[PDB]
């Protein structure tokens, strides 16, 4: 049996004395070799499906992911050593996950409970700039554009490009100021939208351990919000995250561990990256004591989470995690196109369909324009994400796979020419925080195409 | 109809003017006569089953328990008088029980909802010294050994053998100090384990009404913890408990009424003691306004809750209560053997199998070494209790009965020679609060035997 | 030096092994002998003054009181043994008393800071039924009559003659219900008077340790209220109080220790009883860890706190305690006459003059009709107590002594014929909670007589 | 005029673009040159006095300290640049300091208000291990030894040598665990001493910014506790502290900035080091937005704060700061000798006399054995610190200077042979947390010598 339930403290202990290994030996050899080995040994073949209908193949994928984690372990960047788990420790973690939890407070709180593949229940819609850079002078209005949408249940924080007119440089006092201020301003925006108790997910502006740890404060982040800790790529972590985890646990905070496996990255192709994905879902409840895990498969070239490959990775990982474990999870949205464009909405829609049908409990989006363009994120994208989730709930998986194949084909040849889109200030009336007629028309166009494919809103 | 929903105040009123009766007339005549009468009138025969599969027999057991309570009433030790209920008052209590509730706070909180016989859902694992005497210098470490186990959901408090180096003598200021300190220290231990909001069950060190009433305090017991009030043996209560109940109700505290029927005691044999058990489950929601009831059938000779007879009593009482009422309940663990012994683990395992399959919502253990030996309780026993509960969930009752018959036969001939076991200090590294290799090996041995019997972990 | 700062735990320890002594040996020998001895050794003679102007005599009184406590100790009724203190332990207690504290919350909170003899600052006016029996159907209105008076700063709780129509018999669940309900209802009355945060002093309806300990609750008594623990007569205590003290300390509650020395009681005459009074003021911060001490010298025959002798005892004790220590204190009011009578108002006025000029920080009244007649207490008596306190503040002590001599002579020949007075229902419009014209006229008459004596309102 | 009131954000801004300077150029040239220059220009000569009686010399010392800060600025270690203030910015900071504040909660809270030189009011006694290393298994008992002393008002945290049996290595998760656990355990110890609301000062076990920032938590440090940020030597700071300051400010935490000027260090001798001391008292309210400043002049060779020179530095700095500003402050205690020795008590006594008479509001001690020896700190040292403070309050400064000269001469020739003393476990009964007869006798011996010198307890 195991000595004790594994936690961040055991991780630190092992990271200091584990097998010495260069990061290249990990990225260019150990990881790709194991993913390749397990794919062939289990004969994994997704056969073009976005969401699996072959439970035998799903079980083999689960075993592969478990074995990937067990045989490889986790690479610690700071100590350049490998941390290994025992089979019993992994099962103790999987056998004792958080069953459910509540986000937000008062009338605005929402319950997060497990969803099954093809579940009639609608997932939680976590809308927001999704870590995208937002100008300080419109930080509240931008977030209010999400709170004003009934489709949105919780908020995923954007990043302040400045606080008191200064850049929140990591390890500077401005980073601490931003960490606390970020959620304080966002909850104030929610209150202005008549929803003071909406839960949020962050912190996002801070990057260092000290900055992230300073985020919990009065009026700011509290135990009813999702606290983010990020795993690295692939099956890797830094000590900063380990200390942040200890902090979240010590404050009784709901913990959201995230990991964005890279298709075409160190793991390899579709099945290979999915094995890594399953492994990181498991690592979340083991290393990070996560309450829930946020996935986000991204294309090495396009940097989007809604390409055919990344959608298949997410669909299979989630359906498998949903079938063999009670781990709560979500997926994050990074479309290529920017706001106020039909492509952006169709991209997010494809992912919403995939996430909803595959069993995700939470949809966290939308980081339009790949989340790297200042002010290019608005509540309209989250509205579509939510409406599409409702349209997808309860639909037969066979039908969903057909719809996805048709939808993805509508934009997958235009990644390189994805429209830049517009900023919040350009497609919204900033004063009243309402979308322009231009955006409403674009929205209708996208919705019509989705209906032509078979979706019923 | 009834005048008003019955409560502790009505009990006091009636206890002062009820039928005068000596305690011997109650214990040696009224109780045994009625149990004997109802057993024969309803033709109760459990036919060797630990968990019933005959719903007709179960219904007769329910009617017998109801009638036992209705015809006998409750004996008040302080006034030496009998309190009687009306049929309508009993039904009003049964028809309006607490449907569900939450224990603990923040990320660490857990929901307690009704379970059915053979339910696939796993019961709540309430681990702790279970009222056993624990040395003051290791009070926190011992409790931390339970909080560190992911298998454990809430903590059941141990008893401080001293506070500030002094015995917490009843009605002395030290009893009050211990009542408040007990949970304050335990929640601090939970926080050190990264679970600040774990719910607890107590108070345990205090014995008088004034001591028990002083337990609610800042940093200590709060409304999200289970508050214990104890019924006496059999269908009996003292006025101290009645005042404690008034206090719990006045503080909006979750109330856990407990009663440990004695097999071979005043009621008589198996079926007779089970009739009393059902009667006390009902009395819990009537007299104590209980949120949930904690059972604990104990063998008059062995003083354990896991003998063949006591397991049958618990299994039938719970399955019947689960079938005909919505009363939430649990069972407490008192093995003969001490920690770090195979027998102790097998004893607790037999009870976990029984409690899980019979429909218990909460498992409260483990009071190893019969809970009377200082420092002889560790988190390892609770880990087994939890893992066995998971293994049992969803298993066909017919199969469970077969497994139990085989398992109990493995130790039921060794009660008189049950191994003393070791203390926490002997089978754990007190500094890191981790089990020794010795214990881990003993644990594996017990687990292997359970697997050979058919349990799948 | 001392081993540790003395507390209730040390008291319990010593009470179990101290010198065995019958209560008669204590009351009829040890106490009267020591008081007699110290009076003569220090040549104490108050020479008719209500408030001392001879600092040398005051210092001798202080030394006598200290020595009374040091040489006698405290008799524990439950163990029939004597607890002794060391000189160093007593000084550690006197040298480290609570400097100040706040009562109540929000806008309604008030600061309690030390007052000197003849201080221009007005003492805190704690108005209420002062433990008098109040009918359940008018419990809120009666207390509201005090909250409606701007003269009143905090409330001193009355006693519920019934709760839910039943007597709150000690050690019955009704006592617990009353303990919590008492303050809940009173604070609701304060809220109706537009002062939701007024602090209170209690609990009063409960008498047992378990009842008193149950008083702290949501909506009821909290740390910003004065928590009462009562010393016995004379230099005596029971273990119930010792446990209650442990409870108050464990909840960070402001503690008000009270002791009502009896003139003509076991101690003897005026100077003798004052020596005991000083000794009990000191015992308050030693045995009870008091935040402040409530005095209340009472006449053995008349049962009032405002006779010439009891006023002199209070005046000298307080002036001396104020001169040589920083112990915060107050005095309680028990007039012979009932409400709506001129005598009642004059009696309370004499005490208010004495308490204010002698240095009391808090005036707790008024228990009209000796506090033993149902519903015979109203806010009008507290209004007079407060207005007279303002009139007295800053007045030269020589002048105060002259006024007191004249005032007390106005009623001291009528103790046996003191008017019964009327109930709240008879001298107030219960619906609007306002005094009748009858009472207002009686009030004016008393006020006029006080003005003729020299008081300026 | 100034652009804006100066804060940590302005400091960061300036630290990035200020004058480049090597640390040697700062320590070996800029600082010593300016201190030397200002000492001579103002003709500073303390003429052997511990506490000044020459207000003209005091005013010159104030001007020198102000000018030291204005002309030198502050060296930032991380950027190797100098931050400069303007005269107007410094005055804005000095002209707007925190007037007063409250530490702790409930009955246990205490007010901190300004004291003058020779004030009759007693300073706040902040007792504790004072950052000394304390074994995990006695962490609570050791701190309880301070809470049990009525002389002690607040607690100054010790350092956990281990948490869950592991060293709290900086930037490891154990550091975060210790940061939160430290105060949680200490407040639990205070509660066991019957003082749940005692305020504390920390965090102490953590050393990194992330560790310090994680200290605020439920059950742990809160806004009513003093939050420590440390300045470096001399007129120097690191960016970690700057971020910690931003965090404290963002949480509305009471901030305690500390700086321990080294006699014989970079500044030079007595007057030179005092100029630096005054400069750092001012820098506290400027750079750190301090609520109060903690001094601690230490001897370069002996490493103690109670040598003749360090006492003179503290006395002059405080008397001057008290005379010309309203800056609240305290001093920390580092005796050479260990617990249970007469020298240790006499050393701390000399400093208590100096701090009390010079105007300190808070006395933070005692770090016996120079605070570097595991478990060598007990409440007895704080008791002496407190009793001596009471004895000193109100005494004429001329008399205090005479007493100090005599007292310091009693031990100043024995620094090299200062007795090692004993651990808490050796001079206390760990179970009851009470001093041994051995310590009580040592205590009496020291007290007698202090009385022979003229102190009246």
């Amino acid at each position: 049996t195991f000595r004790k339930s594994f936690d961040c403290y055991d991780f630190y202990d092992r990271a200091k004395v584990g097998e010495k290994c260069t990061q290249d030996d990990w990225d260019l050899m150990k990881i790709p070799m194991k993913a390749m080995e397990l794919k062939q040994k289990y004969g994994l073949d997704f056969k073009g499906e976005f969401i699996p209908t072959d439970k035998d193949m799903m079980e083999k994928l689960f075993k592969a992911g478990f074995e990937m984690l067990l045989e490889c372990g986790i690479y610690c960047t700071d100590t350049h050593r490998i941390v290994k788990y025992t089979e019993d420790e992994i099962w103790d973690a999987i056998n004792n996950v958080q069953k459910e939890f509540v986000l937000g407070t008062g009338r605005d709180a929402v319950n997060v409970r497990k969803r099954s593949v093809g579940d009639k229940a609608k997932p939680i819609v976590q809308g927001g700039p999704t870590g995208s850079p937002i100008s300080e002078d419109v930080f509240m209005p931008v977030h209010m554009s999400y709170a004003l949408e009934k489709e949105v249940d919780t908020i995923v924080n954007g990043v302040m490009t400045s606080v008191r007119g200064k850049s929140p440089i990591p390890k500077s006092p401005y980073e601490v100021l931003a960490a606390k201020t970020e959620t304080r301003l966002i909850k104030n925006a929610c209150a202005m939208a008549g929803r003071p108790g909406m839960g949020v997910x962050g912190p996002e502006t801070s990057l260092s351990a000290q900055g992230n740890i300073s985020a919990d404060c009065t009026g700011g982040m509290t135990c009813t919000d999702s606290h983010e800790v990020s795993q690295l790529n692939e099956l890797k972590i830094d000590l900063d995250a380990i200390s942040v985890i200890a902090h979240y646990k010590g404050n009784s905070d709901i913990i959201m561990d995230e990991q964005m496996p890279i298709f075409g990255g160190y793991a390899g192709g579709i099945e290979e990256t999915t094995i890594v994905d399953v492994a990181t879902h498991i690592n979340a409840v083991l290393m990070s004591s996560a309450s829930w895990h946020l996935d986000g498969p991204v294309h090495i070239r396009w940097g989007s989470t809604n390409t055919r490959e990344t959608l298949m990775i997410a669909g299979w990982a989630c359906a498998t995690i949903s079938e063999f474990t009670d781990i709560l999870s979500g997926n994050q949205y990074y479309p290529c196109a920017g706001p106020c464009t039909e492509m952006c909405l169709l991209e997010a829609s494809a992912q919403s369909i995939t996430d909803t049908a595959s069993g995700r409990e939470i949809l966290s989006g939308v980081a339009s324009a790949k989340g790297v363009v200042t002010d290019k994120t608005t509540g309209m994208e989250a509205r579509m994400m939510g409406e599409v989730a409702r349209a997808t709930a309860g639909v037969e998986i066979s039908e969903v796979n057909v719809i996805l194949d048709k939808l993805v084909s509508l934009y997958e040849k235009n990644y390189a020419s994805a429209p830049a889109g517009k900023t919040f200030q350009e497609c919204y009336d900033v004063k009243t925080v309402t979308p322009t007629e231009e955006y409403m028309q674009v929205y209708d166009g996208a919705r019509k195409k989705l209906e032509d494919l078979g979706l019923v809103f």
